[PDB]
DNA sequence: ATAATTGTTGTTAACAACAAT
DNA sequence: ATAATTGTTGTTAACAACAAT
């Protein structure tokens, strides 16, 4: 099903989710940083999922776009502490209020520009909510040196 | 400030919160049914914690009002599970975004026509929301039997 | 629904499932004799239900009957320890592999012969798993004085 | 007496049950998935298990095997929701009624062809029970790619 | 006076969190 | 050397059990 989830978000973002990420080909691994990716997001719950994740995440950018082939939304976590997939899925299939499989979560792509500039693009759109201080690795990346 | 809150509510809702709830000292005492007070709700919040319960409800609804002293929603739900207090306590703080502090909670008054009126005539209004067959205490006590 | 419940236990047994239990107009209330009707009920379970109950029942009688219209199986239990409508209900609803929903739960009628009569007149045909000694007020009903 | 199992057991198999299962020391680890063995199995009580955990397992693959030296079931469970041995040991023992005692618990060996086969082959007899997608690793392991 | 009703207290699955390689 | 992998340990919903009227 992935295929689907995957095409969706390229045709809705322009680029591969691929692109953005790095393989963790393990559920159980934990991590801090996030890049969530969620299909058929209901309108009030993006809205409070931003406002409920502020309450744990050192960075949070939110990002919803759609059309009639589907809707996703990314989601640039960075929880105070490390979750693991799994933890991660729990705890935001419910606060969204989809089924885990509207859920696509991989860590970010750290070491990369084009990545870096996927977040950075975005954070220059007003639509995007934003929360923290933008992250090391994406400034480190995207300034005149 | 408990007392505050009553009086804001009965100065909402235009009566006693006393007169719609059963007593039950104890916050660890479990139950089905429950009535919930909260106070300073966030309108998306509200909107939102409807559609989650949805999920995990027999029966629910949903009353919210507000005024130039304060605002104040009314919750009667029906958990598919039994919860002690410190349990819903727990779930509707984090899940309407408040402090454990903004939040009253007792059963209903099953057993009295008033009060089973209270849901009847809020039932009427289309403001509110509603989810589930209206309960068989609540409906026997005001349909002619 | 419990039309239907009812209505199958007499076809299928020949008396009101009333006629046999007395009423428990609480599901929280704990005790340990209990009469159990379960429709739709798999061989397999109904076989294995026998030899669990044992393991935690001072006293037992099976019996299960059926026809193309419906299947039912009564239980005479007495659990050697006291039960609410609700845990019996759960433990059972599992133990075998039914919604709630198919299962009628209601404590046996212990003053009165016809009832009496039940239980030996069933305790007579081969068919029945029975496993204890008879219970007590059943027999001194059932007895020559 | 493990050794007079594992005996048992490869007796009955004809492979070490070392030979399928990746060693985890602590009870209190959890995992979704389990290989069971269990020693002298109610024949009832297996064919209830099966019925059983299919409410509660994504995957799960039954095959009991025995002879004039003793009898022995194997399970290859996916439970929907990760358990402990702690847990499943409890489980499983009331659910197949024995003593915690008759039952071998370990995480299955799944990176191994040979391991991987087992199932493969056990798979191939009608007298076993499936149920579910056969699990990527047991797939992927043991077809063309 | 049977039960309806809460107290009140353990036990334990379902998890998050994190040490450790 | 990143993660994949289990250890290992709290916290807490979901309950049974039972005191008490």
């Amino acid at each position: 099903a992935t295929v689907f989830k995957l095409g969706l978000f390229k045709s809705l973002f322009l680029c591969s989710f691929h692109d953005i990420t790095r393989l963790f080909k393990n559920d159980k691994t934990t991590n801090q940083q996030w890049v969530l990716a969620v299909f058929g997001l209901a309108e009030v719950f993006f809205e409070a999922s931003f406002e409920l994740l502020k309450k744990q995440c050192s960075f949070l950018q939110m990002q919803k776009r759609s059309h009639e082939g589907g809707t996703c939304a990314v989601y640039l976590i960075c929880f105070n502490t490390a979750k693991s997939r799994e933890t991660v899925r729990n705890l935001m299939a419910n606060m969204l209020n989809v089924r885990e499989e509207c859920l696509m979560l991989q860590p970010p792509k750290i070491r990369g520009l084009s990545a870096a500039l996927f977040w950075f693009k975005s954070s220059l759109s007003p639509a995007t909510l934003k929360h923290g201080a933008l992250p090391e690795w994406i400034r480190a990346q995207t300034t005149l040196n």
